[PDB]
């Protein structure tokens, strides 16, 4: 039977005999993710270039938009923005978005993979709207994902019933459900990270990339990709299995992903499907934060070797 | 002045006043390169899906068809054919082309960017066609180029005038001009191998890595960025400068690589944007070839940070 | 503001604290009728004529509308253009809604790319039977949701319900359907007629007294313009949009009329009423004939309301 | 073999060994209606509507300018400027056009069938180009043809090797060659015009037209079709057969279409496809003109239909 993103919140939200706010909200960001695949293919660029005689700009935009006008949120904090959004008296709802309309448009200038990054809560003080009601831990969420626009365009959607991978046909706008409650393999092949801060890592990520590559049992080395967008490195991870790890170094001391609308989301997206996302210290989920543009470290992917890091961690205290 | 792929092409073939084989082979291509570009993207996986009711062959099918019906050929060797193809008498025309239809389409499941990638050389003999008539170093190239099906679609095209960028716009399926005669940084600040075998580097390609993390002097180190997807890692170092590696080792004497359809056709556009292309011995276009699937060794990208590699590279010989 | 399709449906459900199979139903048929835009655009022709190296569009179309529908799990019923007999649901995605449509209306003159479109009425199921066709034998007055989808120039969604007719414009850059006009009332007395003139040998004397009427005004008014497209969700919304008349009238050959009441004339007379339009059998509202047979016809005259008027006082002076 | 716009005419181009100002020409014209289709399926509205915060004037300011920078054009007639544009210096080449770029736009709030006819002449003296260049017969044409937006988009192009059909596959950005060598039937069985000013015709009209729905020979009678989009009815004469008739009467001797750029590529697109296209006078193609905006009343079609017409005209002298 096929199924599009909207039949199947909408049948889940029927489930649920919610309220029907968080529909509405999943309903209107799906249609800003619509919007910004299509600048990301650059659809009318040539009237930019005269045929006739700022993306994460247009993309912020977007999201901020549809989701005022759902009528279902009332906390808006983006990474284009310093301060917190509050929602206008007359479009409040319930719920708290943490998203990057735009995560990796910094190296767009080499149509590089970008995407959306979401994390979506329900408002948990009874106090007047603040940026105070972001500040909430990641097992705090009732939805988060991701728009990867990669090769295609691909929504994941992680909820309480699980992951769930939407692909977007441009020929009818909709999108096709396409991978069911997806789960991640227990070990990978392949690790994720930047190997050009390697003379700033902490000995146990020194140790543990050099069990990589001269795997102590004789195995077959792991190989590496490292996109450089987090989205398409998640998103691998989470397809083929793995590991991705951004640790703290010198120029980042706390990390450099965003917690709230960088980490969080795939920590919570990597749990839902079985996988694992730690600092180091504690898991990425368990982090309250007090800042909401506040940094992390994050070690995320298949279980086998977030654990496997976790004890080379611990190894070194 | 607003230019088109199409436009720009037959403004070439006018004042090179040339048969127009060649712009009716460039042109036949662009149509090919559109029409990969929408199944890439996956315009129609809804009735893939049951509403109502292969991607590498496609492409291959796509550009052979188009390039067979151009008139302009004579002999196609394609990554997915064991013999080079000989184009039947009614249609025959004057250039070989070499072409990869889908370049990292293995990994594309997890959507990473993927491309076409082509190289066009004339025949050189009134000999029968034959797959000799492929045996031409990339030096002989008339055009060369690729297609990144990133998070946009770009057409790169080198010939004698240099290396122009065309920008898919998928609303007109026009392709626009949007980088004219594009020159590489002298010298970049990225590195682009696959760290995971550094089990089974040469000891130059190591210490060459080496360098790039822990700079025997004050400078910066280098960030790394592997997609392993060759049209992206490469048109990354076009755009942001740096070096791109698939070396030689002892276990692959010959690189990964191959010569024809991928190592010649970026080298052609590296060069013409002003870079470098080498084995670790010679140039890639100088190779000559002897087996139209023969791999080669490949480092290219800004020319400072190749004759660097290559003063390791003598260190080790 | 931005409204969208979506957006717009499931706020009118949330207020009526229905049970959610008419939004799900909606919502599909929302999804049925971009895939039927992009095929009627002719996306993908090019495979067709070989760039590499497959059914007809209105036997595509109903294959959609019928599987979309199908799957929402809000439908019972299905009565289609394209197929002899309702389509009774299988139970393990029945809902309480009967639903009939005509896949793609104007198909016959597909060939010189004239304008087409998608026909739908949606009703309520009435008894606890068990589904069957003569679930779909009721009368328009009946309908919960009527519209139509036209695929011409731009492809729009006319949608009507108990709030009224509101237009939705498919942006094909992002697949959404735009809500660009709300609430749409059509003009009180228009400057068209819309009918058939080449077969007026055969017309009932009050179509031809009133047709004479049009061109050679007793008044000495201006005479109306004529405008026929023979695809008739085109000639219904330009009636709509620009007031005036639309004529498929019964004639001697066809006491009955042409046009299918239960998805061609139901719909379309109900979102005319809906927007203070009128639509008369010339006998009776169209709205109020009870159907006998899923494919029977009637006959069906329009548009603006004193347009349709000084049609009726035509028809009553000929008895 | 499939067969694109683009490569169709620039196989002709060969054949002629013209300039290549005529290729250019029509490649440029190409794109501008794909752009004009773009825009008339409403690609982007939702940016209009606030998502994230004319017509013909934007058609002709298309044409205008991909003429104006194909380099093969001089003198611009259109039916939305009141003088002819006379093209920059630097841009200049031989040939005229004149076209009505989006015909039928008055009705375009009821989402009829839009369109853009053309016609192309070659320029007249070397003297400086001027308005008198437009001055120029039917006969005179070049090349000339319509694009259909219709419930598809589809270009008919009319030259002196015949007229073909492309539509515009929307996924890909091509038109596609799908009617070949078109010839319209000898006798038609619909009519189309505005019955509605049947008080003003013509008595040759009303008799014409008496005979479409009362034959004198126990015929069937034709059947009636007007859309009120020109572009919309000349194609549906041209595939299913027929009559169109935009006729003289007293209250305008000269009918209403404009000879230039509606009559004229009308009636030379009929009559390379074998059938007619009269004033009831005199053939269009024939007319000579003396002002760009100036009209005429036109009768084309099946040739059968026209001849009957032509006697019943001649029947009133
Ligand atoms: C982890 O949880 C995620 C699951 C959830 S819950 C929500 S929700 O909060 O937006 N709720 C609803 O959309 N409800 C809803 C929707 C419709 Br259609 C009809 C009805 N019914 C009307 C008749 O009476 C019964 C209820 N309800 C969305 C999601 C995806
Ligand atoms: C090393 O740079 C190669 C650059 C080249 S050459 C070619 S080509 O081989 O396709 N040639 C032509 O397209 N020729 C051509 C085209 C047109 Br339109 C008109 C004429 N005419 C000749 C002059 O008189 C008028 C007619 N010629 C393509 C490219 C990209
Ligand atoms: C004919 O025009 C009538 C208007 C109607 S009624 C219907 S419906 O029947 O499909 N029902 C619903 O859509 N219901 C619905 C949907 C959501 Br989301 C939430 C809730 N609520 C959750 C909270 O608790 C109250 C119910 N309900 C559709 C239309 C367009
Ligand atoms: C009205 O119907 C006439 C048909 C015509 S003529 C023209 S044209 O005037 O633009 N000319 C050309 O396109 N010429 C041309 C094009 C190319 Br590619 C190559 C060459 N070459 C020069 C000769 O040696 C071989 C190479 N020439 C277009 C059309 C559609």
């Amino acid at each position: 039977d096929v199924n599009t993103l909207t039949r199947f919140v909408m049948e889940e939200g029927r489930k649920a005999r919610g309220t029907g706010e968080l529909t509405q909200l999943l309903n209107s960001l799906c249609t800003a993710v619509k919007a910004i695949s299509s600048a990301v293919r650059k659809a009318g660029i040539a009237h930019l270039y005269g045929i006739a005689g700022k993306l994460d700009v247009l993309s912020n935009d977007l999201v901020m938009n549809m989701l005022k006008s759902s009528f279902a949120t009332c906390v808006l904090v983006s990474e284009e923005d310093k301060h917190a959004i509050i929602v206008e008296p007359e479009k409040r709802g319930k719920y708290v978005v943490c998203f990057d309309p735009l995560d990796g448009s910094s190296n767009i200038d080499c149509l590089v993979s970008v995407g959306t990054i979401f994390g979506i809560y329900r408002k948990k003080s009874t106090d007047e709207p603040s940026e105070k009601d972001a500040l909430q831990p990641g097992r705090n969420l009732v939805a988060a994902g991701y728009a990867l626009y990669g090769s295609a365009t691909m929504l994941v959607l992680a909820m309480d019933c699980g992951v769930n991978c939407f692909m977007l046909d441009p020929a009818i706008g909709e999108f096709i459900l396409v991978d069911k409650d997806v789960k991640i393999k227990k070990k990978g092949k392949i690790y994720s990270l930047n190997e050009g801060y390697a003379k700033d890592f902490d000995p146990a990520v020194t140790e543990y990339i050099q069990r990589k590559k001269f795997p102590p049992d004789n195995s077959a080395p792991y190989g590496a990709r490292y996109v450089g967008s987090m989205v398409a490195d998640v998103h691998r991870t989470l397809v083929y299995g793995g590991i991705f790890l951004y640790p703290a170094n010198k120029k980042s001391p706390n990390g450099k992903l965003r917690l709230l609308y960088e980490c969080n989301p795939m920590a919570y997206v990597m749990e839902k499907a079985g996988g694992m996302a730690t600092t180091g210290k504690e898991a990425v989920l368990d982090v309250i934060p007090t800042d909401i543009h506040q940094r992390a470290p994050v070690i995320l992917g298949s279980p086998d070797d977030v654990l496997e890091f976790l004890k080379v961690y611990e190894k070194h205290s």
